[PDB]
């Protein structure tokens, strides 16, 4: 190999291939963002003319362009596929992928095989982005175009929320180890898909449309359909709704040989202006289009919503055949339906075809049962598709406070993890002061208070913006029983005391000020940090924003919340079984999910350690003689050359730190020592371990604690 | 191969390995910086007691630590090597390297083989950094330790300037293509060394202490010393003075086999807490230290400044021999000087030794003349050494206005590319106003005005902070005949014209006010942009900051300014020969040298295009119908799907863009089309090409224009 210029990707990773990469802690850095610091997308899109935008998209959808002519003179089905693929990278294990960031316009997603031809589709919408400018993100426009497509063609949607914020640099995501497009090294056991992946091969959205590994067996395919769609928050009824409603529209593209399609967009020459997959087959477009290389037209009305898709699936029998590109598909037996299905550009008319994955809907017995009932009762399909599509293109939007505009339905949805509206006056400064003192008199230790508040708030992940302290869910299932939150039952004692303080405050409060359990969880930790800072000779006030509300168990989907359980939390020195990488990688990933910078992550670790936030309160990384004191001791001691460090002889992922006499003075994990070992992190430790650094450390720790407590609080932003 | 998680370094570079890497335009991002945005290092270091700091550093030098015991009970010599290596990565071709960012503490430099044992060196200074905190950067501390070491041991230095701001991530720099440490793939012909490198092997500071490629030919070694030191701005006298001055102190370390030396610090295990090359030979330290593999102690007084180096070098005859670790070195013939050279830990006392590269000082004709003199005139060595040492450790400081603290001698030095003090009062507003007019009332066009300003300001590179518009050196040699600046034409007229307006204002001016050529060259470009903005219907004012002053040709080291000649400037669509990478990479690299973000580069390219900034007024990229109007036409037209691009038949490196009627309507280079082809650049273009973007584009253009105008203006901030 050969080292390259930094402008061509050279860097320290080439000399140290498994190097912890801190650039995950500064994604989308402000210097790369072209808008001012005052720029508030939510404010711009809040003033958009939605009706005007609908007409302009309608106009685009029916004005064929010569560089990519429009099947049946309507771009709608292309745009449905576009939005579906944009939202369809979402996966539940880490909440990443999805439509929320407009990531389909950037690498690698803009060059995935499954996104072939969506480069043209995005390009067709530049007229619309052009006219609305900063009032309309690409992220919002991409999925709104699909939503408008549906309604254009006869299907009434549930609603729509604007507010997805455009970004300027692709989120770098782990999409699998396979270094070959469409490779599959992601199954073990009996067909167990590698976590966190939610697609069956590298560069597919969900499943192979020719069946598992290109074997067009509808029964087997359905197993992949069910599991990948599960991993994208869709159950049996939603998955069936989505496939049937999607393939009510449009057609597939495989007019000629695949080997005549050029490089994907990121690999194409400059002259193609970001377009890829340039084809030399015929005109290379339109009548000659090659996208997947399958050539199916599901229904006789590809630009109208109706029940044709299921009427056709069940009203013919199907035999296996080959498209012009040589791909597996199904056509109707015995020349039935010959010439019943229209051509995209006026041609002679063709006979019914379905994909292998489509037959799964009638060959798999669960799917058969659902789709047959919709054959008989189509109105039920419309309802399920509407709910499913709405969830699909909004799944990663975060709390409902983020949904903007005149198309947002008012109804509450379980999958949104709803919290109640505020129903009383919120606590002011005086009640906040009083309540902090009451928490400090309750008997709860600094350690219990800080760790409870951290447990509740750090459940937020910035990918899909699920989790967090709002909702008071730490006292509900499943959070109340997560191993990291509740090693020893200590959490229930905390919850009880905070509930008693809530009750007594609320029954005594002055005229209709009430406080939620959710707020007192966070407030309690803020109060403990004030006390520990006073124990260390600093008088500081920890900020606090009231307005969290308490969800009930019935408004908390227990199984949906399963994916938010931490398997690793370096901030609590917790490391469960099953993580993909060593502990320090996991910490970085946890910091990334909390939206933390490297300095923010660094001060929280050092503060949390000396505050006693450690899982099971064990002494790893607790490099201080003081108890519940907010000092910078963690950084001073980590830089003490009087300590010698060696892996503990027990080979247990811990380290022994000995002073000059040889006596073991400190112990620590990989997560503790990586701050003393990694040259970028140690640089940060040297800032916070200086003689002059303690006031800055308290100050920056309180700011990062405040940030983490406030992560899900879009109701005040 | 296998793709990795992003936290383990994986990303889009792996699918497309030669892609344009925009990270080079957001180095040292602000979210990674632990200090405030308000942090002001000049204000912090101003408060430092330099005497107390000197004394504290002297404590460190004479207090030996057990984990790296001090040769001769004095760490001074080790710190001088540390300082010399900190500064010894600098190179004139791009000005990268140097001590000015403290980059020795980060990867890759912290782990170069030539930087072995300096991990221990930097570690020993932590007690100092701990005490001074944010008032003293590591970057300052590392070279100031070397300087203090010199003074400590009886050498009076010329001075020292503080002011190097610490950074938080490695500056990523192309150090060569060899993927092997010490590997050699950088030579062609008879010892022609690959540009832009200044070292003979990968991970060496300058040359191989055993002679080229381990061939201990002192005559041939001097060839590489002369060439490597010249590429770090040192001539023959400075180079001989540096080596003699350095090797007056300390020793090398090669007490046993190097296969007993463990991994370099970026590879070493967590428990080593940032240190590396852990060694199982003997105690692995002190008596048993192994650093380079050589074992030479040059003088009989390793902790004292005197003339022993050259007296030994010349007073003995030298024969080849092998260090305990199999390294080539020289020793005294005839057993002369037995037992005369003292042991660093009380051992018996040894014979004289020299490196092969030391012998070059006596073998090479040119060095031998210089050093023969110093054998009888140590006062001249001492003088040249102080001058050269001072220049080595300040080469990348930028303008003199930046040198901070009480140890800066006022004497002007030519290598600092000096500019005169402000002789008179400075043009005020009313004055500034009137002179825009006289310049608009000249026959100077927006094209020549804007282009001449840019030509001057854009000579600044942020690597070593040389260059820029202060000094008015555009009218001097060499800038005035740089192929890019005046392809044989308009320059001299703009120069001649602007000088005339200098008199007309000066020969008649209000009181003590005068104005420099340098300040007009900039203000010219400025008022032009006010004109081109008017022609586009926006009334705006471009900021301008007076204060520049004219240097003489006599104050302009013509050769020193040669390395500042653009072989490439995408902002003027100029692409000379010799460039190591295709045009679009040269574009990003030039924007990095100008400290520009990606949004800044984008607005600047679009804006200058439509002002005629182009080399030879070429039509490439000038996507506008307007003459000297400042619109966003470049962006709008770039995104025009009505245009079709293909490479010019000519194989020019140009492209034609045809309208529907097959007519060429635009032409462009790689640099122009990359803004429409690269997925991240095109995102920026779509911000500025939108309907509502004209005011914002002008604003950001001016703000970015201001920034490039002010790059060298450290005298005002
Ligand atoms: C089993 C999962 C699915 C598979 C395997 C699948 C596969 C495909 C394939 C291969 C194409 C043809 C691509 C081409 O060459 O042009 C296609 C087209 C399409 N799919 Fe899917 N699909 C799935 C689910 C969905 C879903 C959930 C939707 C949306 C609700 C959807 C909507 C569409 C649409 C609209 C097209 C038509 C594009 C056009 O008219 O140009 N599909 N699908
Ligand atoms: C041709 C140029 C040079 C070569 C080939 C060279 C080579 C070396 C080598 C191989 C070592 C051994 C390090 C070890 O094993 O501990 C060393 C040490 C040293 N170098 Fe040089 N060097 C050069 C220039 C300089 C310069 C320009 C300076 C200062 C201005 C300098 C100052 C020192 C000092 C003080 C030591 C002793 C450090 C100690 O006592 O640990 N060297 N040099
Ligand atoms: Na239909
Ligand atoms: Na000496």
């Amino acid at each position: 190999g050969h080292m390259k210029y930094p402008v061509e990707g050279g860097g320290n990773q080439d000399w140290w291939p498994n190097r912890l990469n801190l650039k995950v802690l500064h994604q989308n850095p402000a210097v790369a963002d072209p808008m001012g610091a005052a720029f508030d997308y939510a404010a711009e899109v809040a003033t958009i003319d939605v009706d005007a935008l609908t007409r302009d998209i309608e106009e685009v959808m029916t004005t064929s362009q010569p560089w990519w002519p429009a099947d049946y003179g309507h771009y709608g089905p292309l745009f449905i596929r576009m939005a579906w693929h944009a939202a369809g990278t979402y996966r539940i294990h880490d909440g990443r992928g999805g439509a929320g960031g407009g990531m389909q316009r950037f690498a690698p997603l803009n060059s995935w095989p499954d996104n072939a031809s969506l480069d043209k589709a995005r390009r067709l919408l530049w007229p619309v982005k052009k006219k609305y400018g900063k009032k309309l993100s690409w992220a919002d426009l991409i999925v709104f175009a699909g939503n408008c497509a549906l309604e254009s063609m006869g299907f009434k949607t549930f609603g729509f929320g604007f507010g997805r914020v455009d970004q300027w640099e692709p989120d770098e995501v782990y999409w699998g180890k396979e270094a070959t497009w469409l490779g599959d090294e992601r199954y073990s056991g009996k067909r167990d898909l590698e976590n966190p992946l939610a697609a069956v091969q590298m560069g597919l959205i969900y499943v192979n449309p020719e069946g598992p590994n290109g074997n067009p067996d509808p029964m087997a395919a359905a197993v992949d359909i069910r599991e990948t769609f599960r991993r994208m928050a869709m159950n049996d009824v939603e998955t069936a709704a989505l496939i049937v409603g999607g393939h009510t529209f449009g057609k597939t593209h495989g007019a000629g040989p695949a080997d005549l399609v050029g490089p994907e967009p990121e690999a194409a020459p400059l002259e193609q202006m970001g377009l890829g997959w340039k084809s030399s087959y015929g005109t290379g477009t339109g009548k000659d289009a090659i996208t997947s290389g399958i050539e199916v037209v599901w229904t006789n009305t590809p630009t109208k919503w109706d029940n044709s898709f299921l009427e056709i699936l069940y009203g013919y029998e199907w035999e296996l055949t080959k498209s012009p590109a040589g791909a597996w598909q199904y056509t109707a037996k015995d020349g039935a339906g010959a010439g019943t299905i229209p051509d995209p550009f006026g041609g002679p008319g063709r006979s019914p075809t379905m994909l292998a994955t489509d037959l799964s809907l009638r060959v798999d017995p669960i799917y058969e049962r659902i789709t047959r009932r919709w054959l008989e009762h189509p109105e039920e399909l419309a309802d399920e598709f509407a709910k499913a599509w709405y969830k699909l293109i909004h799944r990663d939007m975060g709390p409902v406070a983020r949904y903007l505009g005149p198309l947002v339905p008012k109804q509450t949805l379980l999958w949104q993890d709803p919290v109640p509206a505020v129903s009383h006056d919120l606590v002011g400064e005086a009640e906040i002061a009083s309540l902090k003192s009451q928490i400090r008199a309750s008997g709860l230790t600094v350690s219990q208070l800080v760790s409870t508040a951290w447990a509740a708030a750090s459940s937020f992940r910035g990918s899909d913006k699920r989790g967090g302290a709002n909702g008071g869910r730490i006292r509900l299932q499943p959070q109340v029983g997560w191993e990291v939150n509740d090693p020893d039952g200590d959490l229930r004692k905390v919850i009880r005391t905070l509930e008693e303080i809530q009750e007594s405050f609320n029954s005594a409060a002055p005229g209709n000020i009430k406080v939620s359990f959710a707020d007192l969880v966070v407030l309690g930790g803020c109060a403990a940090i004030e006390k520990a800072a006073k124990a260390a000779g600093h008088n500081i006030t920890v900020p606090f924003t009231p307005g969290r509300t308490d969800a009930s168990q019935e408004q908390t989907d227990v199984e949906s919340f399963a994916v938010l359980e931490p398997k690793a939390d370096g901030f609590r020195n917790y490391l469960g079984k099953g993580n993909p990488l060593p502990a320090e990688y996991m910490l970085l990933d946890k910091a990334n999910l909390l939206t933390l910078s490297a300095p923010e992550m660094t001060v929280l670790v050092g503060g949390l350690r000396v505050l006693g936030a450690n899982y099971k309160r064990l002494p790893l990384g607790v490099f201080t003689e003081a108890s519940e004191s907010l000092t910078n001791d963690f950084f001073v001691n980590l830089l003490d050359m009087g300590i010698t460090w060696e892996p503990s002889p027990a080979d247990d992922g811990t380290y022994q730190g000995k002073d000059g006499s040889g006596k073991v003075k400190w112990t620590g994990s990989r997560v503790d020592l990586v701050f003393g070992s990694n040259s970028e992190l140690r640089a940060l430790v040297e800032v916070y371990g200086a003689d002059d650094a303690q006031p800055k450390f308290v100050q920056d720790f309180v700011a990062a604690w405040d940030k983490v407590m406030n992560l899900d609080r879009f109701d005040v932003r």
